[PDB]
């Protein structure tokens, strides 16, 4: 399942020690910022494809992980950074799934060493 | 998965013989009106997603079907057309993710007879 980080010592572990060599989506999200059931939805299926299987989806309150937040510089929520062996590889802002989908293929593509896509 | 339809047997069967008390999604496409990569990978997280395990999902295209298309009086691509048991429960204009889904879960909701949500 995607998972709701509530720590800092769980977020080290689930971004360094435990993330290998897959990609690490950390979605930002405030209560505030709350994107519509529907579009829940949308998101929950795209974590739930099996094409995705090996990549992290880490759900972080931006509010209530303050600590999380300033490290990153959050700005603006809703909002996706994609991390990659313990770099960030590319951040979006907002919550379009089309735009979350193709940053999410780009990121695949720019990890895959041996071949050009 | 998804399937293709071709053939007015095979549409007529996946329609009524074997829908039995599923919920079928009707999606009527044509190459003029292909939505881009990105939000086709957003429909097959939908169709793949294990909460729409009863779900039959059926993709025809609008100009090789014609029959379909007209016996449906389609005048707008893309299109979504759900039906339960041989009726028409709901229509959407469109290919917006989140209206999708929403209309989606509205049917689901409308063939439960035994509990309202």
């Amino acid at each position: 399942p995607v998972i709701e980080i509530n720590d800092q010592e769980q977020f080290t572990y689930l971004t360094t020690t435990a993330a290998g060599d897959k990609l690490i989506v950390l979605y930002f999200h405030t209560s505030w910022a709350e994107p519509c059931k529907a579009l829940k939805q949308v998101f929950e299926a795209i974590s739930n494809e099996p094409s995705n299987s090996n990549v992290s989806f880490l759900s972080i309150d931006a509010d209530e992980n303050s600590e999380i937040s300033e490290l990153f510089e959050i700005s603006a929520v809703p909002y996706f950074i994609i991390i990659h062996k313990g770099t960030i590889l590319k951040e979006l802002s907002g919550a379009d799934p089309k735009e979350f989908v193709s940053l999410l293929e780009d990121c695949k593509n720019s990890v895959n060493s041996l071949e050009h896509h």
